[PDB]
DNA sequence: GGATCTCGACGCTCTCCC
DNA sequence: AGAGCGTCGAGATCC
């Protein structure tokens, strides 16, 4: 909500030191957007909140000032693997930093305690969990004693959106960080986040007891990324063959990421690509630091070409020259797909974001997110993105980023913008009636229909007992019928029915709520068909 | 082959009449190469043999002299279809000509007989079968009467290669044709042919008793023709879709020819092209004269865009502005492909020769040509042409016309010459060992394998009984495997085994004779692939 | 008559998250 | 336990 352009100077007393720590210590060349302004706000002793996408370079905005200020910097991070992620790079660069989780032994805990009060303990960044602030009586004590000794000067809050309710990813410990700025007022506070709306940001400002605060948000639009949606072949081996052909065609030798829904799927793709001559490796977030360094250094040294990652996992893979991100299966939500695909083309040059749309993936993910009360809705948003053939994909993604998406032209940088066929709207009402006929007949016979059984009964296949008498199967291929059934699902003419078995959660199809709209013979249902 | 440059007039006693008949009677502008010289040797009262490709314009070389001399010219034609074709061309032009076969009615025979001795008879060309000469005494008597009356002066023997028992199909009746030059020595004889085969050319000089005569042959190389080979999709509808796409992309509005292997194939192809918006028309040599005129007037007036014909013996389509000849299936032989594709670009301008190579076409045609003792070898030459991706197609075709093909540079007039692909010899011996393992096991389980069954067992598909225990299916697509199997068949590492059923001939695959060449470890089977 | 493609019925496999 | 997949037998179509 603030204008960072006024802070994009280098004439501050600290700008020389900042530039060198960036070039000779951090081994970087020039600042990414909003980094210099955020750093300049922090070095001036003011609080600042930075909203910036994952993989953008948010961490530097507090790591570099910690090396330009005196003493140490406290970093509130909620999860331990994420900490170790930062710590690896931190003292791989030669920056003495440390960690405090619940499970650290007494040796290290007392060493850290003595180092906070030490005068040239070379330590510059202490990462701690919010429980260490909320539920540790005297961690606060020597925090205050280091403050009085001018050693405690900066606070960095990761995932600041976790402070506010009417928000998601709420960690309750985040209430108690309001003590920090209350007890440490001269210490400058910086909060960083990638998923935050201003309505939540202001609540977090109130919660942290930071009223006057700058708010910089980055342009989430990445014009160098090309968004594309491709059909997912039902055969897994044909799918891997198509992936290998695409990689060898467009991205021969270029580094890339392949996102899979499951860990089994990612291991699966790693070995399959390896057998077909594409050097690949797997990466896991709940990983040992060392094998993280292993997969990372094999990727950087181009020893392997493609990194196979899991959806809610990646969280630390960071390569500037990622030329393509292939989604082996669609993501749980549109925001998740944005943050996942966006890790590509961090060098601001052209990169491709390919997504493979599979009919069965819809119901796998739907069956997986049943416990999330909004999982199905966000998944249907993703499915509607995959089904859309006319709108520019950048606009579709922008629909979920109203506050952080600059209204910029796509410049023919997505498959729909380049697709030079205009479309026409087919009346699909007959197909909906036929599907409802099938579903009601299966309901009468006490039979539950999986999407596959519904499709087969529609095509005159599957169990003869489940077929409606005299229903002529449509003249369209399986894929088109799948898109039609998906469309009916989104418009809620059909609805999902989850059944919980001892082994897994199965998703059947049932007549939807809006189906009664068909009682109107004048009711028309329209779809947009390729030419 | 004689030197025709000395016969390149314009100063002969008949050159005025020749030019007048060419421009005012035949409505032509300029002589095609070797037309002038041949007509001149004929008008000087000498015998001549003309070798010119199908569609070159050979008929004029005997039609024009008959219109400059007095009386009529006898034309020996083996088949009735070519007779009706020439009768069309002559009757439209207002040139009175007639034909007399065994199946001609009584009064028509009487009419021709009375017309021969008639002095004021407007008849200029009498087409007859060699049986009319061999097995008709009354016809020979009328020929004698006309010869002595100075009305019969010229003899034209079409498809003269039929005299020889070495050329393409030999007619026994043609053996008797040697009586003509024996009974009418002052009558000038011209023999026409498209298959040069100079052994055959010395023959039927022997048979016709014309051994001392001029023999002109044309340059078979057509530099304006671009030779290309494309892949035939296994699905027939994708096949027709590709044909429509090619025509609408490259050849909007241009006249074209589509050669099909089977009659029903050509019919189907017309109907499917019409359904897709390409005005098409079918043509068969054994057609009524009226509908042949129908199809030709629809083609000339651009009322139909493409003409689909089956590869029979007797395709007189003969249109000057044929911009593309697409072979829906490969041809039985290389010479056949040349003669068929050569109908393109008769105006000496650029024209395309598209060839659709299908794996199953090999075995249709091999099953069809089992009685021709050399049919399989020539079909394999065709297959070797289709498989070749490096050598210039012009050189490959010219290898079969060594005496009549001038060694001229292609100048990027074929698909392989224009592509700038570097090539690499891949070792494929392991694939041959695997295939031989499969076929040998199928012999062990005492079963015969069709090409489809062998390729399926190679890919781990089809009947489990026919699968090799430990054979891993190759990582290449099915079509690449079709390419490998075709290469092994051509090189005789595999062989065909025909089985005769009550309604068709099946083609199975068995271990080939050269397979034993693998006893040596140093034996390598290389295949040239893109790099 | 045999290959080739469908249908259908029976046995078998597997059970998708971070 | 249920859904889905692979495999084989029986029927239909074609030459
Ligand atoms: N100014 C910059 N120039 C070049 N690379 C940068 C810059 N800032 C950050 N990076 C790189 O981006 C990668 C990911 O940044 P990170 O700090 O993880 O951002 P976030 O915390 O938003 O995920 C890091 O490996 C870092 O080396
Ligand atoms: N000199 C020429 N100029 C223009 N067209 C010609 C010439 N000679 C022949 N043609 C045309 O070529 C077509 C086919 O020739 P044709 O006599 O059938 O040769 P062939 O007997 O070798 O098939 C004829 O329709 C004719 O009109
Ligand atoms: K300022
Ligand atoms: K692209
Ligand atoms: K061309
Ligand atoms: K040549
Ligand atoms: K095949
Ligand atoms: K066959
Ligand atoms: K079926
Ligand atoms: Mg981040
Ligand atoms: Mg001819
Ligand atoms: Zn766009
Ligand atoms: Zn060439």
């Amino acid at each position: 909500m603030s204008s960072p352009a006024s802070w994009n100077k280098e004439d501050f007393p600290w700008s020389g030191k900042v530039k060198d720590v960036l070039q000779n210590v951090f081994k970087l060349q020039k600042f990414r957007p909003l980094q210099l302004e955020t750093i300049n706000v922090t070095m001036s002793g003011k609080e600042v909140f930075l909203v910036m996408p994952t993989g953008g370079g948010k961490s530097l905005c507090y790591q570099l000032p910690a090396l330009c200020s005196d003493g140490f910097t406290l970093v509130i991070c909620p999860l331990i693997s994420l900490m170790e992620d930062q710590l690896m790079v931190l003292k791989q660069l030669g920056i003495s930093a440390t960690m405090l989780n619940a499970s650290s032994p007494k040796e290290h805990v007392k060493w850290v305690h003595a180092e906070m009060v030490n005068k040239n303990s070379k330590l510059k960044l202490i990462y701690v969990t919010p429980e260490k602030i909320a539920k540790s009586k005297m961690f606060m004590s020597r925090l205050e004693k280091a403050y009085e000794a001018r050693r405690f000067t900066r606070i960095a809050v990761d995932e600041v959106h976790c402070c506010s309710q009417w928000g998601h990813d709420f960690r309750p410990d985040y209430k108690a960080l309001g003590i920090l700025k209350r007890q440490f007022p001269n210490a400058s506070l910086i909060g960083l986040t990638a998923t935050a709306t201003s309505h939540v940001l202001k609540d977090a400002q109130k919660i942290l007891c930071v009223e006057k605060c700058f708010t910089f948000t980055a342009s989430f639009n990445r014009p160098n990324l090309y968004y594309e949606v491709r059909q997912k072949p039902s055969n897994t081996e044909d799918f891997i063959e198509d992936i290998v052909k695409l990689i060898n065609g467009r991205y021969k030798g270029q580094s890339g990421i392949i996102y899979c829904f499951s860990q089994k799927d990612s291991e699966q793709v790693t070995i399959s690509l390896q057998k077909l001559g594409i050097p690949a490796g797997a990466y896991h977030a709940n990983m040992e630091p060392e094998d993280k360094t292993k997969v990372h250094r094999r990727w950087a040294a181009n020893e392997i070409q493609v990194v196979v990652a899991t959806v809610a996992f990646g969280m630390g893979i960071d390569k500037p020259d990622v030329r393509f991100v292939i989604h082996h299966s669609m993501s749980k939500s549109m925001e998740n797909y944005y943050q996942e695909s966006g890790r590509a083309g961090r060098d601001d040059m052209k990169a491709d974001c390919i997504l493979y749309y599979g009919f069965g993936d819809i119901f796998r993910i739907s069956s997986m997110v049943v416990m999330e009360n909004v999982g199905q809705q966000k998944l249907y948003e993703m499915v509607s993105y995959c089904q859309n053939i006319n709108k520019c994909r950048r606009v579709l993604i922008a629909q979920h980023f109203d506050e952080v998406w600059s209204p910029e032209a796509c410049n023919k940088m997505c498959d729909n913008c380049c697709k030079e066929i205009s479309f026409e709207r087919k009346n699909v009402t007959a197909y909906c009636r036929d599907l409802i006929k099938i579903l009601k007949q299966a309901e009468d016979l006490n039979e539950k229909l999986t999407p596959l059984k519904l499709i087969d009964s529609w095509m005159g296949k599957g169990a003869s007992k489940l077929r409606v008498a005299g229903l002529a199967p449509p003249t369209l291929p399986r894929e088109d019928l799948e898109k039609i059934i998906a469309h009916f699902l989104i418009q809620q003419y059909l609805k999902e029915d989850y059944s919980f078995t001892a082994y897994a959660t199965i998703s059947y199809l049932k007549v939807g709520p809006k189906a009664n709209l068909l009682n109107n013979e004048a009711h028309v249902i329209t779809m947009r068909v390729k030419k």
